């Protein structure tokens, strides 16, 4: 099978067969497939003035639009714009930026980062199905978060430079924290003088409803990341936005082409409406109706979501939270029955996970959801038939 | 100031003067500004298809396309490429890449990665003119490449992954090893069963007359990793290409846009007869011209170069090979005189160098050559000048 053609939602191949994209490519299709206007802008770009040379003390005037417009979208305070060619460089930057920081500010002993599962260190991830035990969901959020503060302990506070966590975990199955979480990380980061960091990969540009995931959690990173959701994938690109206090402590970046491009995205998820529809309109639409749609399934527990981001695990027992061993297994054979039903929603070990594109209409909510429904009740059958039920 | 066109060698300023790029961009636009055909291939890539999922398990064709055409160009052996957005992202793929490796050869401890200054090691640079004492170039060949012998035993050979080189080093002023050295590198890696890596981010795509650099000493790199010469620099991409031995230790990826660019930009060099002619022609020019503009001055020794690349150093005294003190702020000096002379070549400490888009014309060598004698005038009178020489 080869893909020969995409538009908005729906991806098409050699078969003539109809696919719904319900995952947006690498979770950053924001505005849809089949932007030919986009190509017109690199076209232009290419044409006129594809490159930009250090030599001048001045900045590619396609990079000074872009960032410009970046300006008026992002939160008060990050004027500072250091652009990549990925979220994998925008990583690496914002890790070296951090320590830079530090230096400046005579702390050069402040070089580890602290991430999740799922000069580095780790801490678990609120993940209340698993982990929650017989706590509410608010009282986790603050022990998850905590785990934080005795992982700051543990290293030593002097030697911390950073805390780094998407608002809401993509990879590791759309893990939604609790409402109580990202204000004591923030709490226990100021407290121990730790720098937080966004990071935006799959949060960034609507997919919450607000233009930033860090923006619909309420809290306020010294740093964010970005990859390429900022051109909705049409071109590598990537950024790393910095905060005043940053700034502060701390001109040439961006590739002219994709910056074009990058600025004819950003333009357009503004100017034609499309994240404020996640945030009014098909946001609020979506997370009902999936809610609808999974929750009544044996085999489906903690149906989860925000904005145009969405997800659910697949169980052994609800009432008792007990997940399937071999995690991932059951995933597997669940997103074998969409992918074979034409539907792009994937596993992350058994969690499912989806993320279309942002000008998704009702409709094609509906049309997406009642593939998927049909699906988990073959794999509900087809559990039964195998004896996992 | 500001830039606002760029043709073959040439960019122009808003004040309409003709600037001499003798950089090519960051050492890749190999082909030269004015590619409208490049735009072209991107923006029919944009409007056809800019996309290709993972659901379906095909290649994209432009993708398929450009790797055909690489393996008539890289040696024999390398039919695995995995693709990326910059020479950022090819080291760090390569890293992994050499680690996985030795996980699934069973030899988990080797994970140290060893390089050059200018989970990592480095040693000293095979840089004769400053370390060559009163061997011959030759002789202190062999003595540089068996740093790496001393740094495998001091650290335990079975901890040792990889050693990683640049053929040239570009970045540390085009210092160009003696002709005994990569052999004896290669045969060292082989005794304690150590990984070999060219990285061609600046040798790669004509600049040494061969495809690659490594191909110009003769010697065959398990893997070697490729920046976005690969495109020009018109779009985003690298490459890491993998022989055989590691490939198929693995078993046991691209933009379709930026490779529909690297594509054009492969098949220019390729068809255009450029390459060839760097081999042929050109670089034969260039390396006699350099030589006999910049061999004369009393404060320039050292001159050197191979193909396209080419460089030289400033010193205090050639006689004795005395380096000026503080090295960089003489260097500094002479690149200002050059900006100020609308020519681009850069210093790298206090070495001066050189690698101008492989396009260039011999009228434009002389060209180039002529503003950049007249500016060792004046450097020469200036440090006279200042107490200096
Ligand atoms: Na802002
Ligand atoms: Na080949």
């Amino acid at each position: 099978r080869v893909m020969t053609r995409g538009e908005g939602v729906y991806l098409w191949d050699s078969e003539g067969n109809k696919i719904i994209d319900g995952m947006a490519g690498l979770w950053c299709v924001n505005v849809g497939y089949g932007r030919k206007d986009f190509a017109e802008a690199a076209r232009r770009q290419m044409e006129e003035l594809p490159f930009y040379n250090t030599f001048f003390k001045t900045t590619h005037p396609a990079v000074v639009e872009l960032s410009s417009l970046l300006a008026e979208v992002t939160p008060a305070g990050f004027d500072r714009v250091f652009y990549t060619n990925s979220g994998s460089e925008s990583v690496d930057t914002m890790i070296r930026m951090v320590r830079r920081y530090w230096d400046v500010q005579g702390k050069p002993e402040k070089k580890t980062l602290i991430g999740r599962w799922n000069g580095m260190a780790h801490i678990e991830q609120p993940w209340w199905y698993k982990h929650g035990k017989d706590m509410t969901p608010d009282e986790f959020g603050v022990v998850a978060a905590r785990w934080l503060e005795e992982k700051i302990l543990e290293i030593g506070a002097d030697k911390v430079a950073a805390f780094v966590g998407e608002p809401i975990q993509g990879a590791g199955g759309v893990i939604v924290p609790p409402a109580t979480y990202w204000p004591e990380i923030e709490r226990i980061c100021r407290k121990y003088d730790v720098l937080l960091v966004a990071d935006e990969v799959i949060c960034g540009f609507g997919r919450t409803g607000e233009w930033f995931g860090h923006q619909h959690f309420g809290f306020q990173p010294d740093l964010f990341t970005a990859a390429k959701g900022l051109s909705s994938g049409y071109l590598p690109i990537g950024a790393v936005f910095v905060g005043k206090r940053v700034a502060e402590g701390l001109t040439y970046s961006g590739h002219p082409v994709c910056a074009a491009v990058a600025h004819a995205n950003v333009a357009a998820l503004r100017d034609e409406g499309i994240v404020q529809r996640v945030k009014d309109d098909i946001g609020p639409y979506m997370q009902k109706r999936w809610r609808e749609t999974f929750s009544r399934f044996e085999h489906v527990d903690d149906v989860r979501g925000v904005g145009m981001v969405q997800a659910f695990t697949l169980v052994k027992n609800k009432a008792k939270r007990e997940l399937f061993p071999d995690f991932g297994e059951i995933g597997t054979l669940c997103r074998d029955i969409f992918f074979r039903n034409n539907l792009i929603m994937r596993a992350c070990g058994d969690h499912i996970v989806s993320a279309p594109p942002l000008v998704m209409t009702r409709a094609e909510v509906d049309e997406m959801l009642a593939v998927a429904e049909r699906c988990l009740e073959e794999f509900e059958q087809t559990l039964k038939a195998r004896g996992l039920a």
